[PDB]
């Protein structure tokens, strides 16, 4: 089987991508943060303290004629920006693109964070890390891939962001139409649950290739990419007039600026990153300083290539039995 569905930027700064998923039967269908730096699945649903959904679509489980209550067991996550989500668990048919799984865990909302709350356009997420990560209690529960591996054509998913366009997760299969040159493939460790692995070095502009080996995990539910102080000071300081801000958290700089590219390796090649694809637009309405795509890492503990280094590229999350990560340029 195959899985095929388009993901679509919720804002004009490509804040994050929704993706339509069908979950129960009759079909509910959510827009969800498809997610591959964590392993769960939860939605905001019929259980969801009222005060804490703004504009969301909600699952009812109660609706569902597949959906079972899974007794016992919870569920409770935190995020690297500080969010969180917690409540219990039912199994219930879940459907992305024409792949279906049955059984799947849904993990259904009681509590969510503020920022979950005033983002009226995610219904909820869908992880795509490794399902050692995924933090339903007693009982472990696996990802959607991780489901529907067995039953796929080849044991992979696909990942193609677009720049302020909508973009595709494939389920299955590569879509040899949808990348130039070839596809360059990489080492994964899942030792912390990730699809982590260790780029070969950066350019800045124009300017020469730096070969240095740097470790970080392909992340499609954060958005921006965060790399070591050393390379983000690099990048920062061919744009005059940039600066790290405190007050604002992190690098700014004016929005007059043209911003340089920034080409990070993979093996031997290259994917490139077009300055806009750096720009996230004034810190403020209509501030005209500009808020940098490119920030450290410091203080975050890893690495992490989110969507502004994806969407560069034509991403492989290959599954197999020993897990790689292809690039392409696209």
């Amino acid at each position: 089987s195959t899985g095929s569905a388009t993901t679509t930027p919720i804002d004009s700064l490509d804040d994050a991508y929704i993706t339509p998923v069908q979950i129960g039967t009759p079909a509910q269908t959510l827009n969800l943060d498809f997610d591959t730096g964590s392993s769960d699945l939860w939605v905001f649903s019929s259980e969801t303290t009222a005060s804490e959904v703004d504009g969301q679509t909600i699952y009812t489980p109660s609706k569902s004629t597949t959906a079972k209550l899974l007794s016992g067991a919870t569920w409770s996550i935190s995020y690297g920006d500080g969010s969180s989500s917690s409540g219990d668990v039912y199994t219930d048919t879940v459907s992305v693109g024409g792949l279906t799984v049955t059984g799947q865990a849904v993990e259904s909302a009681k509590k969510v964070s503020s920022s979950f709350t005033e983002d009226s356009t995610i219904d909820g997420l869908l992880g795509l890390a490794f399902s050692t990560l995924n933090t339903v209690s007693p009982t472990q529960q696996k990802t959607f891939f991780d489901n529907a591996k067995a039953s796929l054509d080849s044991p992979v998913f696909t990942a193609d962001l677009g720049y302020h366009a909508p973009g595709t997760y494939n389920f299955g299969f590569i879509d040899t139409t949808a990348y130039t040159g070839s596809i360059t493939y990489t080492a994964v460790s899942t030792k912390q649950g990730f699809w982590e692995w260790t780029s070969t070095g950066y350019a800045v502009g124009s300017g020469t290739f730096k070969s240095t080996s740097i470790d970080g995990i392909a992340d499609t539910g954060t958005t921006l990419l965060y790399l070591p102080a050393t390379v983000v000071s690099a990048y920062w300081a061919q744009v005059s007039g940039a600066k790290s801000s405190s007050s604002v958290g992190g690098y700014v700089f004016p929005c007059s600026a043209t911003l340089p590219s920034f080409t990070f390796g993979v093996g031997s090649a290259r994917i490139v990153i077009p300055g806009d694809y750096i720009d996230f637009g004034p810190i403020s309405t209509g501030s005209s300083s500009c808020f940098g795509g490119i920030q450290s890492s410091a203080g975050i503990g890893i690495n992490i290539f989110g969507d502004v280094a994806l969407k560069a590229a034509f991403v492989v999350f290959n599954g197999a039995t020993t897990p790689t990560l292809g690039f392409a340029s696209k």
